[PDB]
Formats: C-alpha cells, structure tokens, sequence
C-alpha cells in the first residue's frame, strides 16, 4: 500500500509518518517544494507516475486572520488543492483523506455538533476549507473528510505558545468565552488510519473527548508544566482579531460513535502525554 | 448472470421484489439482519467483496416513525449508516445501488403534488435519518437510484391489515381526514424499481400510486372493498397526538418517471383492489 | 485517438468547438436532436455503449427563456434530464462530461462579480432547470466540468444580429440599461472549454469575457462598430415586461480560471470587434 501525504512536514503529517513507521506501507511524504497541490498539471503528473493507493492531505493555509486578507491564496491552498488531489486520486483509483475544520460552523451552537448539522462558515478560513470538502466529495467517491480543532503536536501551537509566554510573563489573559476541545495529533492520526483501514468512508468529526475554554486549556497546561503564571479569564471583545472565531465549536465524534467507535481520549489525558513528550 | 443483493428482504417490498424476480434470469441473494447487518461496516465490506453483487436493493429500514424519535441513534445507524455502508461497498465492486426512501423528507406544508426537484425539510427523526441516507448513497456511488415512496402496503404489517382487524372488532372508527397522500402497493413500487434498473435510468424518483386521498378515504375504500360494516368518522390530527410530526400533505408527483420512461404505477384504488383480492384468497 | 461527442452541435457553441477542433488530432462526433435525442435514456445509453467517446460536450439546451416558463416539462427534459442521461452514460464508458450552464442560476441581486463559490438561487424556469442539470451531472459522473456562460453570441441567432437588423430598419431603439453582465463570444468560451479538458481541470467554472456593461452599452458598441446610424435610448426593465424574471446584475467573475490555469478570455469589446469583422466579410 502506497500512501501519499501532502503537507507532510506539518503537525499532523509528521504524526502520521510516525504512526506508519514499521507498518507494511510505502509512505511518500511531500510538502510544497516536492508537490505544490495548487498546480493541477503538477499534481496530475505526480499521481499518474507514482500511482498512490491513498492520498492524505494535511496541507492547508491555517493562518486564520491572514486568510481574510489572502482570500485568493486561501482558496488556492484550502479548496483548489483538495480539488486537484481528489480528481488526480480518482484517475488512478486512489482514496482521499481530506483534513478539515470546526470553522465550517458558525459558532452559534449550544451543544456538541455532529456531522449532520448544517455548516455556515463566518470566516475566509472556514469558507475556503468548506469549499475544499465540497470538491473532494464531488470528485472522488472514495473520500474521508475528517474535521478537527484546536490541534497540537509537532509544530507551532497553543501549547508551545502558552509555555513560551508563561515563562516570560507573570500573568496572562486568555479567552474564557470560546469553547471546544484541545486535540492531539496522536488521536487524530489514529482515527485517520483507522477509517482508512476499515474503508469507513464519509465525513467524521475527530476531536478529543470533553469540553473546555482556551482559558481552561491554558490553566491545565501550566498545572502540568508547573509554570507559575496567573491566568485571568477574559472575553473575545477585549482582544479583537480580523477573523470571526466561533463562540462554541465543540464537535461530537458522532460518526465514530455510530460506526466503529470513538477511540479518541479525554483531552487532559492526551495533553498530559504531549507535555511529557515535550519535557524530554 | 446478474447478481442482485436484497437487504431487508423479508419486509413488504423485499418480498415483492423476490416474487417479481422469480423465473427471471438473475441470481437473487435475499438477506435480512440475521444474514447481513447493514450497520456493520466491516461485515458489509466483506460480504460485498466475497459475493460481488451487480446491484444492491436496500429495503431495510427502521420504519417505526414514533419510535425513531426516542431511538435517534438507532434510526441513524439503520436509516443512514446502513445506506452509506451499502453504497461504498457497492462502489468498491462496481455495483449499482437502489435506496428506497420516503415522503417524510418533506415538511408536509406543500399544497400541490411534490416533485423530486422540490426542497426537502424533514421535521421528524425518521425523515431526517432517511434523508441523510439518501445523501450518503449519492455521495458514495455514482450508479445510484433513490426511490421515494409512501403509505406502503404489501406482504407485512400495514394500514390495510390494521383497518381490517380493527373494523372486524369495532362498530365505528375515527380516521384522520386532514392528512393526504396516496396509498401505494409494493407491486407498483417493485415494478418501478426493476424498470429503472433495467434502463439504467439513474437518479431520484418518486414512486407512489396515481391519485390522492386522505387516510379516512383510504379506510372507507378498504371497508367498501371488503364488505366490512363499520362506520368511519373523519377526524383531525390534533384529536389523537403522536411523538412524530406527520405531514399534512405528502402527495408525491412521479415527475421523473413522467419526464423519462413513463409513470407505470396504477391508480391507487386499482392497486388496492388487487391487493384486497389477494388477501381474501 | 481522442473521441469527442458534441451534443447540440449545430448551435452557436457547438459550431465554434467543431471549428476550433478542425485539424487537431481528435475524432469529433457532432450530433443534434435528429442524430441523438439526449432526453431519451435508452437511445443515449446505446449510443455511448456503441461509440465509446472519451468526452461528451453538451451544448444542447432549451434557451428560449420566456418559453421555458410555459414549457416547464420540456425545459426539465432538455435542460436537466438530458445532462443526467449524458453524465451517467458517459460514466458507464469512462468518459468525461462538459456541461454548459448559465448565469441564470443566480438571482440577480448581487452587487459585485459573482464567483463559482457564491450561492445559487434561480428565479426562472430556465435557471431552475439548468441548475438541476448541473446537480445531476456532478452526482452521476466524477469527471465533470460545468462551464457557466452568459450573453452569448456566435454562429446563430443572438443579440448582435438582432440589434443589427433592428438598427437597419429603425431610426431609434430602446435598450435596457438596468441589467448588467458581460457579452461573451463563443470563440472565447470554446477556447476555455477545450483548455480545461486538456488540463483535466475538473470542476465548475464561470466563463464570460472580461469586463462589464449593460445591454444598452452592448447595443451602443455594436452600432459604433458597424457604423449603423440609430439613436439608442437607455430604458428600464419595467418598461418592457417579459414572462421570465431576468437578473439585474449577472456579471460572473471567472474566478476558478484566475485561481488555476488562467483567465484566457478577452475584454468584451475586443471579442465583439473580431465577431463584427467576421460578420462583415
Ligand atoms: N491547526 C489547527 O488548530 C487546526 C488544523 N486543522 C486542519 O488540520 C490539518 C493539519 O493542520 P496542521 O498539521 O496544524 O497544519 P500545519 O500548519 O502544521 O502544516 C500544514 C502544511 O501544509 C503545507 N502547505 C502549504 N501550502 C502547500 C501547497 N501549496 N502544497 C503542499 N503543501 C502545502 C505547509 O507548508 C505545512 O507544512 C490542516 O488540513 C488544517 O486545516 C483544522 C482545524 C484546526
Ligand atoms: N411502510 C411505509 O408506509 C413506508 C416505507 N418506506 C420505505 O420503504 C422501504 C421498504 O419498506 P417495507 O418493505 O415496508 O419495510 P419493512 O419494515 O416491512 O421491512 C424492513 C426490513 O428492514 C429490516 N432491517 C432492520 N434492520 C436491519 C439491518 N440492520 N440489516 C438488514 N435488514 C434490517 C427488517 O428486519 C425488515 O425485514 C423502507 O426503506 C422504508 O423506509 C417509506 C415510507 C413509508
Ligand atoms: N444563449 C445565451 O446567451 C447563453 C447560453 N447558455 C448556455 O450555453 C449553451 C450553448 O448555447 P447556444 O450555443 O447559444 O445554443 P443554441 O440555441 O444556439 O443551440 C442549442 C442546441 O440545442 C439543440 N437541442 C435541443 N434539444 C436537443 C435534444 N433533445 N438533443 C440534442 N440536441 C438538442 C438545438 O437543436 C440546438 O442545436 C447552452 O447550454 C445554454 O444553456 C447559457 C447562458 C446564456
């Protein structure tokens, strides 16, 4: 089995490579310098020559505020990229996994969101990622769309940010009026490889179990590291940004629950495992 | 030569399809839950990979409408995940899929016969879960047929048998007159399913019998045809409330059939008479 | 060699595609209704199974916009069922499908150039039936190209020829100035169609010429180019009412071209001048 990973140097790309080490698979990791997924001719040629069995697309323009000003570039990476990969995959009979986002929803939900709830993106990042999902489904029947959120792993992320700020500050203000679930790439990668394995095609939410605010997330980070910093809960209005962020983006892993099982862990368990890895 | 898997094959429609395929040049593989549980992805994949059917017709459903409201997870598993599993597994072996669906995808606020190009707006768990099943089938397999039906009777429990049993044990009955649709025989539905497969006339089709009436009118005609002496009284929906919202108006126009190879269904009274005659053998 | 079936091949675009494919290394099979009626499923299936094209380009449509309002069944057959039939028949033989569509899928209430990611909301029979055609094509064949165009002129009847004739027989004309879009030559549309096929750049594309004007501005430029002495007066839509709702604002941005392999269309006045020059040979 030949697996192409795009955006392979990112957080999730790295964790998938790691979980696939020693398995009976040939992994082809690419990032932008090896394969620019926005270029249709390049993508078609690559797939026709390499003939992967699966493509996992971890490439994205994830700077959320920058997407508002770089709408064209967001569409190219977040939407056209997936379109190109899905079709090129189809031409060689390959499956596609497309990683997506909780920003497809408007944030006005009051309870955990399922895969059957209606999308309504209020941001360029959300809109462009959604159009990426729509292309993937339209162009390749052998699709998996895996939506995630608040993702941390081998790369820049909120955990590393908090740690670095916390070491240089005596107090921090962190939003308490935005809720979701911190997710480790370890859990997301396990799920990605699980549905591939089962051929459990479709759209899946995949965040860790539980719920909290960014404030709660920060407090647990500092509890776990021992860093002495006073965190103060604040509101979204106090520190405004170019992109609209959802008040409530808790995803229910419903499709996993209804099929072969929600194997993700409680968010604090995954986070402890990650902090341990870092302090090593 | 042609190999046809039927899921939910012991149900009303499943039985009628088996019957209409007897003696045809096809290998039929009837399954119900104890042979193939369609909610189980691994079991479904393995079954398709080994049997390699050319067509799957999915007649399995969680049709207890009121019970779906209290069993939402189970309704999703049977009414949506099942179809998903069958559509993908079919796609993996190059098979076509027929997915039977429902008028409950609509909100019941229509004022004239509803076409396949009208907008869906399910107000029930049953309708919502059946709709998501349609969505999956189309997303996962380009060789699809979605056939929506309603008020279905045949070889199984149904309104006709219920009315007959009540009517024999009661001097009068109240039946809703403010809900309208069209009584449909599995005979007509099954002829249509097999017709579109035969033509490779892919897409979404409405398939109810011709004409229009209320459940009250349906009951009155049942008792006229059986000779059962029972006074039926028309009533309203508010008088006898249920857990699931039921459409006021769920008349489906068989527009895609009309626009393509012909609406071969019969007027509802004709199909019903043929059914009652079969019963009183 | 590559085999390209063209349906509606005698129409404006069908003729231009044939012309741009002359001398290329492709076998072109032009058909119009008398050779292949696309609304007939059995005929369409048989044709594809025998000819096995690699690509179908569908240029056939019921484009009489006002007449669609009174011929809704026929519009559905040609504008939706035809594409459905072609998309599925193509799929069965591994063929790609290009489906030509319309700015009438939008409601006309936009205030800036409309992209392929904007929401559809047809207010006419023509628009609604063409939209359903799009939906079928994408559902039934993953190797699809939907190319939306507007205000199209070429080798057939069109606004350019109409204006020229009226202008020769009239001293003044009233032309609507409150409906805006962009005049589009089949030369540019055909180049785009053949470009995306060549690239395997699947998806939905807008393809009108660059720029923006009203029908009034279009007329004024036509008469400037031909030298015809006629006074054109700008008017409103309310002054001269028609059965079909027309969009106030139907400027399509060719955004998918811009974001992918390039918007090769020309400025509308350049395309139009080339066309008028061809006409006055
Ligand atoms: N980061 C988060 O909190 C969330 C992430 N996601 C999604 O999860 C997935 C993984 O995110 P991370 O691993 O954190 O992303 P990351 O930002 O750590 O890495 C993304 C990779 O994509 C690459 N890329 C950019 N343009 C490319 C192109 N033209 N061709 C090929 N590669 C290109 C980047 O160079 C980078 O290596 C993405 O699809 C993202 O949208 C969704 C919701 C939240
Ligand atoms: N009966 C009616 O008035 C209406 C029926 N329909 C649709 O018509 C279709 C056929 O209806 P009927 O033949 O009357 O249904 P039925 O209730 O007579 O039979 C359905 C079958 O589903 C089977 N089933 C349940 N779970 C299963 C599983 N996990 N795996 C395999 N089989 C399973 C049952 O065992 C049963 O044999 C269904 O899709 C239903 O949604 C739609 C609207 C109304
Ligand atoms: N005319 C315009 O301003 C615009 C055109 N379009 C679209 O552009 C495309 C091309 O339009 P034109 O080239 O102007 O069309 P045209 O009207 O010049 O030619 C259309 C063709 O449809 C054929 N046709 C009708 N029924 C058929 C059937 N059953 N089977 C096979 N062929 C059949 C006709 O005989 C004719 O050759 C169409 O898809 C149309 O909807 C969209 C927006 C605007």
């Amino acid at each position: 089995m030949k697996i192409l990973i795009t955006g392979a140097n990112g957080q999730l790309g790295r964790e998938i490579q790691k979980q696939l080490k020693g398995k009976n698979v040939e992994v082809i990791p690419t990032d932008v310098q090896d394969l620019d997924i926005t270029n249709v001719l390049a993508v078609n040629k690559f797939f026709n020559e390499k003939k992967p069995n699966v493509v996992i697309n971890c490439a994205a323009h994830t700077a959320v505020d920058k997407c508002e000003e770089q709408y064209d570039l967001a569409y190219k990476i977040n939407a056209i990229g997936p379109k190109n990969l899905a079709a090129a995959a189809y031409s060689v009979g390959a499956e596609i996994v497309q990683i997506s986002t909780d920003y497809v929803f408007d944030g006005e939900a009051k309870e955990p969101i399922t895969e059957f709830d209606e999308v309504n993106p209020q941001s360029a990042y959300g809109k462009t990622k959604l159009e990426g999902e729509n292309f993937v489904k339209a162009l390749n029947p052998k699709y998996y769309i895996v939506r995630t959120a608040w993702l941390y792993g081998d790369g820049n992320n909120f955990v590393k940010t908090m740690i670095n700020l916390g070491k240089t500050h005596d107090e921090l203000k962190v939003v308490h009026d935005q809720v979701g679930t911190p997710t480790s790439t370890v859990d997301l990668a396990r799920v990605v490889l699980k549905v591939i394995d089962e051929k459990n095609y479709g759209t899946f939410h995949c965040t860790c179990k539980g719920i909290c605010s960014w404030y709660d997330f920060a407090v647990e980070i500092f509890r776990l590291t021992g860093i002495d910093v006073k965190v103060t809960p604040c509101t979204t209005e106090e520190f405004p940004r170019p992109a609209k962020r959802p008040k409530y983006s808790v995803l229910r892993n419903y499709m996993l629950e209804l099929t072969t099982g929600d194997i993700t862990r409680e968010w604090k368990e995954s986070l402890k495992e990650y902090i341990d890895l870092l302090q090593m």
